[PDB]
């Protein structure tokens, strides 16, 4: 069971809203987990969009869905990349986002 | 902290909708976490069963309520093991189950 | 680099037991902290009960002085205040499960 990437990145938007993301990869014999965690302690009233370097962006497209369902405490979310910027949605509009991690098992 | 068991393997019920679950143990001091994993990207309209290796029954079996409460972003779901075949049982018909963790820890 | 993974069990006064595990990362510039809680219980109100030394110093460290956590069945929030630690929750549990809260900074 060997890490194979581990890395943080923090993002911002225009209006100030920040998210820090890290990206895991791990080994497990036949099978690779890929896990997207994300925090913000900012709220959400619609999309967050902001650039993500070019290693977080490709981890971000390697998904076989092409994105992230990902869940935080007071909603749901996706997390994609197109052209090297991050965009996440929201099913609501967050006064909180905290914390939430997404991952994909595959071999 | 020290690792005693992470395992993965894919399940796929008759109606071709699979699931990958990894499942880890780690020793911290005087506590054991177990966590299960579970990750699909296809929908469920109702229970997932297949058969599990015996190495992921014996895991599974060993949780104090019998069975793993598990959180996916769309719904709940339990799962539990009869005879070394796996059943999800979920709180609702999911679109997409996305991925979920469920642990719990003893002394 | 894992630089703290402490663990305990706390109970209150009604006999519901809660596991809490304390895990600090470090990665690059980064540090990220996580609970993890777990209990087979259920909760029809706040939970509190004294948190070791070790484990309030890991709590009160969030930036916003408390943790907010998803369980399968609700919300909770945890804090600390003199060595008492506080879950509170958005609604009755009848079965509060696990889950984690996390938080990552530069």
């Amino acid at each position: 069971s060997k890490t194979s990437l581990d890395i943080a990145e923090e993002l911002q938007n225009d209006k100030g809203v920040s998210f820090a993301f890290q990206a895991r990869e791990e080994e497990l014999g036949a099978f690779t987990k890929r896990t997207l965690f994300a925090y913000s302690g900012d709220g959400l009233t619609g999309p967050f969009k902001a650039p993500a370097s070019a290693e977080l962006s490709s981890f971000l497209t390697a998904h076989p869905k092409g994105r992230w369902l990902i869940a935080f405490p007071l909603g749901t979310g996706i997390v994609s990349v197109d052209e090297g910027i991050l965009t996440l949605e929201i099913s609501r509009s967050l006064p909180e986002v905290g914390s939430g991690s997404s991952f994909y098992l595959t071999e």
